[PDB]
């Protein structure tokens, strides 16, 4: 029954692979969970071939027994009392106000998701961008408030989807503030830059990992408070190893494979702070997974939502912000060995009780 979290996580991972491919040495943060969530919602508005494509890529039909309840249960678990403003997430779909909608579709949307498709009059362009940005502002407790991509909303815009998340976790064990210091970080083009790094020593759940194609990485787990979430960090051990070899095989099963081989060893960990924001225009990544009809103004099929339509998605966005920070004279217990994360690495944030992949990223330069 944690089955939908797996499928939703894997779909969102494949979307992240496509976006990583398009940004070679650029920082990127992303939510596998968020894109699956907004796309599971989009599913209900579609019919015919557009629907087939999305169900093929996602691996499940939203209408199917127990799929939506499960998603709902997961969202409610994410927003529960454990979460001290650590995570905000919002999904939304905006359709043009005028439209003759399919009878009984809006309520049925409400039954399955407990939220509504919004109606905006897109002919008041200036008003329509404000409404969208303010939605995202009000549902992320003000942490996210502008989407660049809304610059593209025009008079002819009829359907827009949006997803936004902010993450900033409390560590189970906080890094000591006095330990933070400037350290050399090696960038992928060979140059260096000085950056703040945190240090902590204790028993870290650790394993070495080899991809089937012979690429090596160090894998660390960092538990957040109460063990609800964890960050997995994956970093090459030499400088010429690409993150892609790892990213291109990434899955939920892959994390649980890490977890099964890990062991808690005493280590000094030195890790850069970072606060990163990414805005993704989802159309290429999604077309790349075969969801091409939805974006084409005649091939597109949203007849589950409206028959009075040429209806198609004019804008699909994800925006994400993630912060990893800590929460004189300076002392520590010595450890048999040191793990210095001074080269590009990937990270995964997971929801431990379901296995959901809430966030992933490659940090090329912090
Ligand atoms: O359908 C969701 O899970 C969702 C619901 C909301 O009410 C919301 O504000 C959001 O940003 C996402």
């Amino acid at each position: 029954p944690s089955y939908v979290a797996h499928l939703a996580s894997d779909f969102g991972v494949r979307v992240f692979q496509q976006v990583a491919q398009a940004s070679k040495d650029r920082n990127v943060v992303f939510s596998p969970y968020g894109v699956a969530s907004v796309l599971a919602m989009l599913q209900l508005t579609t019919g015919g071939e557009t629907q087939q494509q999305i169900q093929a890529a996602m691996g499940f039909k939203i209408d199917d027994k127990g799929m939506a309840p499960a998603l709902r249960h997961l969202y409610k678990e994410l927003m529960g009392p454990w979460n001290k403003d650590e995570i905000s997430t919002t999904d939304a779909i905006f359709v043009q106000r005028d439209l003759k909608l399919v009878q009984g579709f809006m309520p049925h949307f409400f039954r399955l998701f407990r939220s509504t498709v919004k109606q905006v009059d897109f002919s008041e362009v200036e008003r329509a961008r404000f409404i969208i940005n303010d939605w995202v502002k009000t549902h992320t407790k003000g942490m996210i408030s502008h989407l660049l991509g809304t610059g593209a909303v025009q008079q002819l815009t009829r359907l827009v989807l949006v997803n936004a998340l902010y993450f900033n976790g409390q560590w189970k064990t906080p890094f000591p503030d006095s330990s933070t210091h400037r350290r050399l970080f090696h960038k992928s083009d060979g140059s260096t830059v000085s950056v703040p790094m945190m240090a902590q020593t204790n028993k870290f759940n650790y394993t070495e990992f080899t991809t089937p194609d012979g690429h090596y990485y160090d894998i660390l787990e960092l538990p957040y408070h109460g063990d609800t979430l964890s960050m997995f960090i994956a970093a090459p051990y030499e400088k010429e190893v690409p993150l892609s070899a790892l990213t291109n095989i990434l899955s939920a099963q892959l994390i649980s494979h890490w977890k099964g081989n890990m062991t808690r060893l005493p280590r000094l960990l030195v890790l850069p702070k970072f606060s990163l924001e990414t805005e993704v225009d989802l159309r290429k990544p999604l077309e790349n997974l075969g969801m091409t009809d939805m974006f084409r103004q005649f091939q597109a099929d949203f007849t589950s939502l409206s028959d009075q339509e040429p209806l198609h998605v004019a804008l699909a966005l994800q925006k994400v912000k993630i912060e990893v920070n800590e929460s004189v004279i300076v002392s520590a217990r010595m450890a048999p060995e040191e793990i210095i994360i001074d080269r590009p690495f990937l990270f995964v944030v997971r929801h431990n009780p379901t296995g959901t992949v809430l966030f992933m990223g490659q940090v090329m330069e912090p």
